[PDB]
């Protein structure tokens, strides 16, 4: 039920960024979708509404984030979050390695 | 071949084409073979994935099947059928891979 299959759940990926935006205090439920799409327009990945907001609601659900004048998000359980980023760093490295293996193996 | 990150099936096929370039896409061993490449990187492909990939490459016509055998019988080896299309695909996937590697590089430097 965690963050893979093959490469890395797009929702893991997104969750990563949301934490990194929660530290930095810039995690506003406002133009969220717009920001995220703006972060990545260039490597041609356009995260859709549903995916962004499932990433977001899952983090409230795992008690990682909390809601607060629009809506801002702070850490409910920053501990769980801290460790969670460290789970992604490993996932992303594995992923980096796998692409590189493919690159070197096939070219 | 994509959308977020590269499709597992596309990824598999690329290997399959290279293995064919290396004159070693064998019928028999196959699934064991692949799972063996990617163990040690936490990717273990399943039967459906690998055979759907192999079968697409035939249906689309990149590969033809052959019979051959070496000592101790006949045995199945996969060969190119439209190697030019096989070549295109490798070029397509390069572009795709380079992107994924970029996307992961952004992630790593954006959050750590």
């Amino acid at each position: 039920r965690s963050s893979t299959g093959f490469l890395v759940k797009q929702r893991a990926f997104l969750k990563l960024y949301m934490i990194t935006m929660t530290e930095q205090e810039r995690l506003y439920g406002l133009k969220l979708l717009k920001v995220l799409q703006s972060e990545f327009k260039e490597i041609g990945f356009k995260p859709n509404h549903t995916e962004v907001y499932r990433s977001l609601h899952e983090l409230l659900d795992d008690g990682i984030l909390k809601q607060i004048e629009v809506v801002l998000y702070q850490f409910k359980d920053y501990e769980a979050a801290k460790l969670y980023k460290k789970q992604l760093k490993v996932e992303l490295d594995r992923c980096k390695k796998l692409i590189e293996k493919a690159l070197s193996d096939n070219f």
